[PDB]
C-alpha cells in the first residue's frame, strides 16, 4: 500500500535504504548523516526490513573503512548500504571500482555535496558525484524529496537484478534537508518487485567455504583487458532494467520515469539539459513561460551513467536549435564539465543535425539557481548565446556571467502561500515550523515545503525558514524570495537585516517586541521598515511574545505564541480549524507534566489569538525621515568584505572579492561584537584578589586583565576602576578586570570559578552594563599588554601576555576554546598550525570569522586546515619544510662565516647557528642578524637577509578532536609521531564527534550515550595515551583545566620544549555531554573529571629517562569514589539511567571498574623500574647503502615489481638449499 | 612463552645483510646501532616480564546486553545538547532550549532572587 | 650542458624531479618506486638540488599521507614533489583538489599504472591519471623515455611560474622501465630557467607566523562559488 | 595519406592548441584511450576532442 | 516454506572462521588505522600478520615494523627509529587476543596460539 508523509530527502531515501538492505556500514558526515542515524534508530526500535530483520549497522573509522566493509558484506552475500557525500566518498572511490569491478550489487546513497579545494563547504553541488563517474558505478539522480523515494527503489532493485553497483544522489541539502509531503511505499510493496531469482543467484556466487573460488587476483599484460571487458553484457543490460524498474514501481505509485525525461513544449526551440534539484525550478519556470508561448524545453537526466544516447535523444524534440546543457560542478582546465561532454559526444556520434550547444555552470556549493537564473540560461539561448557560461554570480574577473534581472515574476502555482521566518538559535522557531508543516499536511490536502537556512555561528545564531504550502505540487527548489507572511522572532533583528526585502504588497509582517505603544514602535522601528510597511500597505502585527509567555507562566519562552500567529495570520487555513488543530497539537505532546503545563500553553494561544491585532501606524511611516549611520572604525577589508557577508549580502560580492588561494586575514572576529549574551558578569573589585582565572578559563577571551601605570589612566573613563597591584612585582602598577560585554557568551565559567567566596564577578542582565562596559573595553584595549612583567608560562603572567585566539564563534561555555587560546599566550607568536577539521576548523575558521589574529608586532598563528583525515600529516609537511629551508639558511650561515663578512655578522651568525633551535637564542641572534644586515640585497649575505621569517625557532602545532585523533586520523597520528621530528599534537577530546552531530568515536567512554551508541557505548574508551607512550621516544601527557592550570601550563612548556614528538590530550567539555546544571560549570566538570579518577592526568617524558629517572609522572590523585555524581551530572549518562535503569547502572559501575584499575595500571607504571633510554639523534655520517649489497644469496626476486635499473646480477637463488648442504653436496659429489 | 635475552643477538644481526651491510659500509653507526638494538630488546623483555608478574587483571566482559531500544544522548537534557548549525541539525530538531548564553543553573536562580 | 646517458624513464625524471625540489613525501608503489628510492639515496650520498641543498625526503604511512605532507611543505613554502601511480594516486585525490585549489607549485611524478577492478595489475595505463582529471592539476603526458626528462622540466619549471600544480606522467613500465640512450641536462641549466621572482613570491605567500593567514576556511552558499572561480585567471 | 596528433599537454585541454595541429584535410580521425569508464558514452580524450568539433561549429 | 528457506542456507550452516591476512607493511602503516578500529570492535575476527620487517613485494622499504639499524631502501644508513610496537598497543584494549609466534623457535606454541586466537 501507499502511504503520506511530509518528511525530507534524506529520510525518503532512508526510509528505502532499510527495506531493501540487511548490512550497513556507515561514518558520519554531513548531510548524509541523518541517513545512518535514522537507520540505527529505526534497527534499535524493531524495525524490520523485506526480510523481517532488523538491520545490521556499524560505524567504521572512516568512509574507506566503511567502504571496505561494504566490499566485503557485498562479497559475502548480503545486500549492502552506506550513505555519504563529498570527503567521504572520494574516500570510497578505490573500493567503488572494487565493488563494480566485481559486479556486486551494492547501493550508495550520497547527498552530493561540494569538494574542499579552495575551502571546505558541506553544501551541495555534484563535484563529488561527478569524481567517482569513472568507477564502474551506475549512477541514478532524484530531483526532488518524492523521487528521492523512487529512485532509491528503482536502484535497490535495480543493482539486484543487473549485478551492477549503484549510487543514488541527490543534491546536498537542497533536497536532502528540504521537507516536502510524498508518497512512501509499504516495505511489503517493495519486497514484491525483487527479483528472488536474481536474489538467489547472488547468494550463490557470493564467498562460502562450502563453495569457495578467488576474487581479486593479480593478472599480467595478458590478460587483464580482456578481463576488464568480460563485464561488458552486464552494462549493456543495465539501462533497459533502469527502465524496466522505472515502469514497475510506476504501476505502484501512478508517477512514472524515464532515463531521460523531457519537459515543456513539444516545438520548443531552446531546451535545457539539466541534473537533480534544478529540474524541478526549471519546469516551474517552463510552465510560466511556456504558457506565454515561449517554445522552450527541459531534458531531465535521471541515469547519469550508463549514458544512453538513444533515451536522451528520444527525449530530445527535433526542433530544438540550441541546446544549454547545465553541469553542478567545475572542472579546472576541462574543456567542459562532465554532463555537457556526454551530450557533446551523443550528437557527434549521431553525425546528423547539430544544433548549438552551450556549457553553463550553476549553484555550486547549494548557490541559489532561482527562477530568474533560469530565466537568463533561456534568454541567453536566444541572444548573446555566451557559452562556457556561470549564473548565480558576478564574475567581474573573467566575464563568464549571466547577468540576473531579479525583477523577474513569481513563478510558484497560484494559489501558493510562501512564508519567511526570522528567528533566534535555540528560540524553537525551526521545531514550531516543523510542527506546523506535520500539522498542516496532515490536515489538508496541500502540499508542504519547509527548507532552513542556519548559521555558522554555534550559539546565538540566526535562523531564517522558508515554508510554502499550496493546492498544486510544490517544485520551488529555491528560497522563498517574495513571502506573502513574515515573522521576524527576535526584535533584535529589525535594526541589522533587510527582514521585508521581497515581501508583497498587502503580505503580512509579525514582530516580536516589547514596543506595543506608537512612542517605542517609532523609537525603536528604522524608517526604512516604517515606509516598506506604509508603502506596501503590509499587515503589520507586533507582538510581546515574551510578556504572554511571562504572563500565561512559560517563563518567556516565545515558541507557542509566534506558532499562533503563524496559524491565524499565515492565511493558509481558516480559523477555527487553524486553532483546533494547534490545541489538539499541544494535548498531543507534552502530557507530560499532567494538563499543569498543557493549561500554559492552551492558554498562550489564546491569549495569542486576542492580543494578535493590527498595528494602527500613520501615514506620515510613507517619509520616514532617512536615519544616519552611526559607524564605529573597522578595517577596509571589514567594511568591504566581512561586513557584507554578515548581514547576509555575500551574494552580491564579485568573484574579484576574494583571494584566488581562498586565504582570508587573520582578526576579523575583532569588529564582529555580536552582544548575543544573555546574561554577563559584574567585576566586584572590593572581592577581586587578582588572580587572573577568569581570564585564564574564558572561552572566548571577554576578560581583559588590566594592569597599567599610574600616567597610563589618565585619560581614564570616571567609572574605569582599578586596584593596586598585589604582588612585589607588581608594585606601583594599577590593576583591573575589564569583562567585554559584547564578546561574552553569558556562560559564566568565570563568575563560577572566582576563588573569594564573596563572588568578585557576578552574572547580571547584558543591558545593565553595556552603557558602562562598552567605552572602558575600548579604553582598556588601547592600554599596553605588560607581557614583561611576569613569568609568561605562569598562571598570572599568561593573562598578561596576548591572547592570539578570540570571539569564535565557539558555543557559550565550550571547553575546547579555552586551551587554544592560552596555548597562543604562550606560543602563538611564532607557531604553525595545522587543524584536523572538526568543531575547532569550524569556530576557527568558518568564512568571514577568523578568531586567531596577530600580536602588536604584526605575528601570529599560521593556520591552516587541509582534511578531516590528515591533520598530522599536514603538521609533518609544514615541519619537512621548515626543516629543509632552515638547514638551506644554516648552510649559507656557515658559508657566510668562511667569507670577509663584518666581525659583528659573524658573531651574530655564530650565535644563531647555535641556538637556531632554541626559541630564545634563535630569536636572540635573528634579531640581531635582522639590524646587521638590514638593507643587504647582494650576495651571500643578501640571501641570508632575505630569509628573516625563518630566523627564530618556530612552533609547529597540530589541532584535533578525538574523532580525528582515535578514529580517522589514527593512522596518520601515528606515524608522524613514531617519526620522532618536533611536531606538538594537540587533542581536544569531547569524546564524541562534536561538529557532526554527537556520533560516538573510540574516544567515547562505556556507557555514555551517543549516535550509534544509543544504548550506552558497548566497548570501553579507546587508551590513545598509553598506546603511544610505547614509543619510548614520543612526550605524552593529559590535561584537564578545571583541575589544574598549573599543570597544564606546565605539560604546555614541557610538551613544546622537547625536541621530538609530543602529544597532549585534553580534556574538552561540550554541550553533547549534556552538562545538567550549563557549560559554565565546565570547569567544575574538568576538576570532578580528574578526582573522580575519570581523567587521570600524567606525564610521559623521555628525557628523565635520559637521566636514569621514571619518565612516567602521575600528577593526580587515586580516585575520591565521585564518579557516579559525575556521570549522573551529565545528561549523557542520565538519560541512560532514565530509559535503561538496569544496563545502566550496570554500565556506570564498568565505567568505576575501568577507571579502578587503570589507576592502578597507572601507578603500576609510577614505579616501574624500567626506564627507556632516549637520544635525540647521533649518527647519519653521509652516504647510502643498499640492503642486498654483497649479500651472499640473492635479496630481490623475479617480478617486476623488484625490478630496478641495477638489478639482474647473477645470485644464488635458493634453489640449490643452504651453503652448508651445497658444500656438503660438492663433497659428496666427490670428483 | 619465551625466556630472557640469552646474548646472541650479536650473531643474529650479523648472520643477516641488512645489518652486516650496514657494518661494512658505516662500522662506527653500525655497532652502535647494533647495542642500541640489545639495549631496546633487553628493556622490552623486563617490559613484558614486567606484564607477566603483575596482579592487575581487566575484568573482561564478553559481549551482549544489546537491550532492545535505544535513546538520543539529547532527551531531557536541562540545556541544549545541540547548536545552531546546519551540521547539527536533523529532523527532529528544532525544539526550543536553554543555550547557555544566561549562565549556570544557580547563577541564573540567583539573579532571579536578586531580582525578584 | 647536455650530458648523454642510457636510463629507463623513472631515472630520467627523478634525475630531474630530484634538481627542482626541495622536499618530497614518499610512499612506495609499482612502477613508480625506482623514483623516490633514487632521490632518497641520493640525498643520503649528499647530491644537491639546484639551490645546492640535499632533498629532504620522508616515507609516510600510505600516499594518502604522502598527499598530506607534500600540501603542508608547499604550503608551507618549499618545492615540492612525490612519485606514485595507480592505487597510490587515487589516496592522494582528496589532498590534489586542496593543492591546486590553494594555487601550490606542487608537482606529481607518476607511472600511469592500471585501477585494481576485477583484478589488480601494476602493469601500464591511464587509468589512475584519468581518474584524477577533475582534481586541478595540469596534466602533462610524455610519450618516450627522452620525453619524459624534458617533460619533468617543463612540469616543474610550469607549475613555478603558474601556480598551478602538475602532474606529469608516462607510461607505467612501458615507459618507466623501458631503457633508452638519451640526454639530459646539467642541474645547473635547469636552474637557469627558473622564474626567480615567481620562486620568491611563492616563498613570500607562504604560511608563517611572521606574517600569517588563515587558509583552509569553511564556506557558505554565499560565496563558495564565487572563491571556487577566482583561480580562472591562473589556470 | 595519414597523421597523427600527440597529445602533451592533456590538462588544460586547448582546443585552439588542438586544432593547429589538426590536417585540414582530415575527413576522419580515431581517438584512441588507453582507459575504460564503464557506462560512459566515450572515455576522456575521445570526449575532449569530440566537445573541441563540436564547439567550433564548421 | 519454511523448511525450504532453511534447506536453501545450508552453506550457513557450521560456524565460519573469518581471518584477515598482512605483511607488516600492511598492519603497521597503511592499514593500521582499519585494523585498530575492526579489533577495538570487539568482533570474532581473526587477524595473521606476516611480519617480514619491510614492504617485501614492492622492493623491501622500510615500514614501521622495520627494527633500528636495519638496512632496507628510505632506511639507506640503518633505520634510526626502534621498531614500532604493535602487540603492546593493542593489548592495551584490555579484550583483544594478542600473541607472537616464530615457528622454528616452537611449532608447538604457535598451534596453540592458533587454536586460542580462534
Ligand atoms: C566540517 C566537516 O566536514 C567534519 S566535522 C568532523 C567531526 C570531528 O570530530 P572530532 O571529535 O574530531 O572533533 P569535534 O568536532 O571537536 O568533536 C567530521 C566527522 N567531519 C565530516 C567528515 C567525514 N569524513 C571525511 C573524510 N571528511 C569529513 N570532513
Ligand atoms: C601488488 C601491490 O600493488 C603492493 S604490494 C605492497 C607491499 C606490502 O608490504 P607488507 O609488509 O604489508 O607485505 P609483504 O609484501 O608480505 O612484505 C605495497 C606497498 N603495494 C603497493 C601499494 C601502495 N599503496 C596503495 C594504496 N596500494 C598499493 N597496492
Ligand atoms: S560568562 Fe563565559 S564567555 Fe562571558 S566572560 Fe565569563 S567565561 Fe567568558
Ligand atoms: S577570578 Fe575573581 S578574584 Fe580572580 S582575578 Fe578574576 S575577578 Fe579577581
Ligand atoms: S566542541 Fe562542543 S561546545 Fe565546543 S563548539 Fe563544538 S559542539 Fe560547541
Ligand atoms: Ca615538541
Ligand atoms: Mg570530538
Ligand atoms: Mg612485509
Amino acid at each position: 500500500g501507499k502511504k503520506m508523509m511530509t518528511t525530507d530527502g534524506n529520510t525518503a531515501t532512508a526510509h528505502v535504504a532499510y527495506a531493501m538492505s540487511e548490512v550497513a556500514a556507515i561514518y558520519p558526515i554531513t548531510p548524509s548523516s541523518t541517513m545512518g542515524e535514522e537507520a540505527d534508530d529505526w534497527a534499535a526500535q524493531g524495525r524490520k526490513n523485506i526480510f523481517g530483520q532488523t538491520l545490521t549497522i556499524r560505524e567504521m573509522q572512516s568512509e574507506a573503512g566503511a567502504a571496505g566493509a561494504v566490499h566485503g558484506a557485498l562479497a559475502a552475500g548480503a545486500l549492502t548500504t552506506t550513505f555519504t557525500a563529498s570527503q567521504g566518498l572520494l574516500l570510497m572511490i578505490p573500493n567503488m571500482y572494487k565493488i563494480s569491478g566485481e559486479l556486486l550489487p551494492g547501493v550508495f546513497h550520497v547527498t552530493a555535496r561540494a569538494i574542499a579545494a579552495h575551502a571546505l563547504s558541506i553544501f551541495g553541488d555534484h563535484q563529488d558525484i561527478y569524481a567517482a563517474r569513472q568507477t564502474g558505478f551506475a549512477m541514478l539522480a532524484s530531483s526532488s524529496v518524492q523521487e528521492a523515494h523512487d529512485m532509491a527503489l528503482v536502484a535497490h532493485l535495480a543493482a539486484i537484478e543487473s549485478n551492477v553497483p549503484f549510487m543514488h544522489f541527490f543534491d546536498g541539502f537542497r533536497t536532502s534537508h528540504e521537507i516536502q509531503k510524498i508518497e512512501v511505499l509499504d516495505y511489503a510493496d517493495m519486497a514484491s518487485l525483487v527479483n528472488q531469482k536474481a536474489l538467489a543467484e547472488f547468494r550463490a556466487k557470493s564467498m562460502n567455504p562450502e563453495h569457495p573460488h578467488v576474487r581479486g587476483t593479480a593478472q599480467n599484460p595478458d590478460i587483464y583487458f580482456q578481463g576488464r571487458e568480460a563485464a561488458n553484457p552486464y552494462y549493456l543490460k543495465v539501462p533497459g532494467i533502469v527502465a524496466e524498474y522505472m515502469q514497475k514501481v510506476a504501476s505502484l505509485t501512478g508517477r512514472s520515469y524515464k532515463l531521460f525525461d523531457y519537459v515543456g513544449a513539444p516545438d520548443a526551440e531552446r531546451v535545457i539539459v539539466s541534473m537533480g534539484s534544478s529540474c524541478e525550478t526549471i519546469e516551474e519556470v517552463i510552465n510560466h513561460l511556456a504558457a506565454k508561448g515561449e517554445k522552450i524545453g527541459l531534458i531531465k537526466v535521471r541515469l547519469y551513467r550508463p549514458f544512453v544516447s538513444e533515451a536522451f535523444f528520444a527525449a530530445l524534440p527535433a526542433s530544438a536549435k540550441v541546446i544549454t546543457v547545465l553541469d553542478r560542478t567545475k572542472e579546472p582546465g576541462a574543456p567542459g564539465d562532465p554532463l555537457y561532454l556526454d551530450v557533446c559526444s551523443a550528437f557527434v556520434e549521431r553525425g546528423e543535425a547539430m544544433p548549438k550547444i552551450l556549457a553553463g555552470r550553476y549553484g555550486l556549493g547549494s548557490k541559489e539557481f532561482s527562477p530568474a537564473m533560469v530565466k537568463s540560461v533561456y534568454d541567453n539561448m536566444s541572444g548573446a548565446k555566451k557559452n562556457h557560461f556561470t549564473v548565480g554570480i558576478e564574475d567581474d574577473v573573467t566575464g563568464t556571467s549571466l547577468p540576473v534581472d531579479n525583477a523577474f515574476a513569481d513563478t510558484t502555482p497560484k494559489g501558493t502561500i510562501q512564508c519567511q521566518f526570522w528567528g533566534l538559535g535555540a528560540d524553537g522557531t525551526v521545531g514550531a515550523n516543523k510542527q506546523a508543516i506535520k500539522i498542516i499536511g496532515d490536515n489538508t490536502d496541500l502540499f508542504a515545503q519547509g527548507y532552513f537556512s542556519y548559521d555558522s555561528k554555534k550559539s546565538g545564531g540566526i535562523t531564517i525558514s522558508h515554508l510554502r504550502f499550496g493546492e498544486k505540487p510544490i517544485q520551488s527548489t529555491y528560497l522563498v524570495n517574495r513571502a506573502d507572511y513574515v515573522a521576524c522572532h527576535n526584535p533584535a533583528y529589525v535594526g541589522i537585516y533587510d527582514i521585508l526585502e521581497g515581501i508583497k504588497d498587502g503580505g503580512t509582517f509579525v514582530l516580536n517586541s516589547p514596543w506595543s505603544s506608537l512612542e517605542d514602535m517609532d523609537k525603536h522601528l528604522p524608517s526604512g521598515i516604517k515606509r516598506t510597511i506604509a508603502n506596501k500597505k503590509l499587515k503589520f502585527y507586533n507582538i510581546d511574545a515574551v510578556k504572554i509567555a511571562t504572563d500565561v507562566g512559560l517563563g518567556g519562552r516565545i515558541n507557542m505564541i509566534m506558532q499562533t500567529a503563524f496559524f491565524k495570520l499565515a492565511g493558509v487555513l481558516p480559523f477555527e480549524k487553524a486553532v483546533d488543530l494547534l490545541k489538539k497539537s499541544i494535548h498531543k505532546a507534552y502530557g507530560k507534566k499532567g494538563e499543569k503545563i498543557v493549561k500554559m500553553n492552551t492558554d498562550a494561544v489564546d491569549q495569542a489569538v486576542t492580543s494578535l491585532q493590527e498595528f494602527k501606524y500613520p501615514d506620515s511611516w510613507k517619509d520616514a525621515p532617512a536615519e544616519t549611520k552611526a559607524e564605529p572604525m573597522t578595517n577596509e577589508f571589514f567594511k568591504n568584505v566581512v561586513k557584507p557577508i554578515l548581514t547576509q549580502q555575500g551574494d552580491k560580492l564579485p568573484v574579484s572579492a576574494f583571494e584566488a588561494d581562498g586565504r582570508f586575514p587573520l582578526g576579523t572576529s575583532q569588529f564582529e561584537k555580536r552582544g548575543v549574551a544573555i546574561n554577563v558578569p559584574q567585576w566586584v573589585p572590593e572581592n577581586c584578589i587578582q588572580c587572573n582565572q577568569c581570564a585564564f578559563v574564558c572561552p572566548h577571551s571577554a576578560i581583559l586583565p588590566v594592569l597599567a601605570k599610574e600616567e597610563e589612566l589618565v585619560g581614564a573613563p570616571a567609572n574605569f576602576t582599578a586596584l593596586e597591584a598585589k604582588g612585589k612585582e607588581l608594585k606601583g602598577y594599577k590593576f583591573r578586570i575589564q569583562i567585554n560585554t559584547l564578546d561574552c557568551m553569558g556562560c559564566g565559567n568565570c563568575a563560577d570559578i572566582c576563588p573569594p567566596k564573596e563572588k568578585a564577578l557576578v552574572m547580571q542582565p547584558l543591558d545593565t552594563q553595556r552603557d558602562a562596559q562598552v567605552p572602558n573595553l575600548e579604553y582598556a584595549a588601547r592600554i599596553p599588554v605588560k607581557s614583561e612583567v611576569l613569568p609568561r608560562d605562569s598562571l598570572k603572567g599568561s593573562q598578561f601576555q596576548e591572547p592570539l585566539m578570540e570571539f569564535s564563534g565557539a558555543c557559550s561555555g565550550c571547553g575546547e576554546t579555552p586551551y587554544v587560546r592560552v596555548i597562543t599566550q604562550l606560543f602563538g607568536e611564532r607557531m604553525f598550525i595545522a587543524n584536523a577539521t572538526g568543531c575547532s576548523s569550524i569556530w576557527g575558521a568558518s568564512a568571514p570569522s577568523m578568531p586567531y589574529k596577530t600580536n602588536r608586532l604584526g605575528q601570529g598563528p599560521a593556520w591552516g586546515n587541509s582534511l578531516f583525515e590528515d591533520a598530522a600529516e599536514y603538521g609533518f609537511g609544514m615541519n619537512m619544510s621548515m626543516f629543509a629551508r632552515r638547514t638551506h639558511l644554516a648552510d649559507l650561515a656557515a658559508k657566510a662565516l668562511e667569507s670577509d663578512a663584518s666581525g659583528d655578522v659573524k658573531e651574530a651568525l655564530q650565535g644563531w647557528l647555535a641556538g637556531k633551535n632554541d626559541p630564545i637564542k634563535s630569536k636572540e641572534y635573528g634579531d640581531k642578524l635582522k639590524k646587521l644586515l638590514a638593507g643587504q640585497k647582494d650576495g651571500l649575505l643578501g640571501q641570508i637577509a632575505a630569509m628573516s621569517d625563518l630566523y627564530t625557532k618556530k612552533s609547529v602545532w597540530i589541532f584535533g578532536g578525538d574523532g580525528w585523533a582515535y578514529d580517522i586520523g589514527y593512522g596518520g597520528l601515528d606515524h608522524v609521531l613514531a617519526s620522532g621530528e618536533d611536531v606538538n599534537v594537540f587533542v581536544m577530546d569531547t569524546e564524541v564527534y562534536s561538529n557532526t552531530g554527537g556520533q560516538s568515536s573510540k574516544a567515547t567512554p562505556t556507557g555514555a550515550v551517543a549516535k550509534f551508541a544509543a544504548a550506552g557505548k558497548r566497548t570501553g574508551k579507546k587508551d590513545l595515551a598509553r598506546m603511544v607512550m610505547t614509543y619510548g621516544y614520543v612526550y605524552v601527557a593529559t590535561v584537564s583545566m578545571g583541575y589544574s592550570k598549573q599543570q597544564f601550563l606546565k605539560v604546555l612548556k614541557e610538551a613544546e620544549s622537547f625536541p621530538g614528538p609530543s602529544l597532549v590530550i585534553a580534556y574538552a567539555t561540550c554541550i553533547n555531554q549534556g552538562l545538567r546544571k550549563g557549560m559554565g560549570k565546565s570547569q567544575d566538570v574538568m576538576n570532578t573529571a580528574v578526582k573522580s579518577g575519570y581523567w587521570p592526568l600524567f606525564r610521559y617524558d623521555p628525557r628523565l629517562a635520559a637521566q636514569g629517572k621514571n619518565p612516567f609522572q602521575l600528577d593526580s590523585k587515586a580516585p575520591d569514589g565521585s564518579v557516579e555524581e559525575f556521570l549522573m551530572a551529565q545528561n549523557r549518562f542520565a538519560v541512560l539511567d532514565r530509559s535503561f535503569p538496569e544496563d545502566a547502572k550496570r554500565l556506570r559501575a564498568q565505567v568505576a571498574h575501568e577507571l579502578d584499575v587503570r589507576f592502578k595500571e597507572l601507578e603500576h607504571m609510577a614505579a616501574t623500574n624500567i626506564f627507556e633510554s632516549f637520544a635525540p639523534a647521533g649518527g647519519k655520517a653521509d652516504g647510502s647503502v643498499d640492503f642486498g649489497e654483497g649479500a651472499e644469496f640473492c635479496t630481490r626476486d623475479d617480478t617486476p615489481m623488484m625490478a630496478r635499473p641495477d638489478s639482474g646480477e647473477a645470485c644464488d637463488q635458493n634453489r640449490a638449499g643452504t651453503s652448508e648442504q651445497q658444500g656438503d653436496l660438492s663433497k659428496r659429489t666427490k670428483k
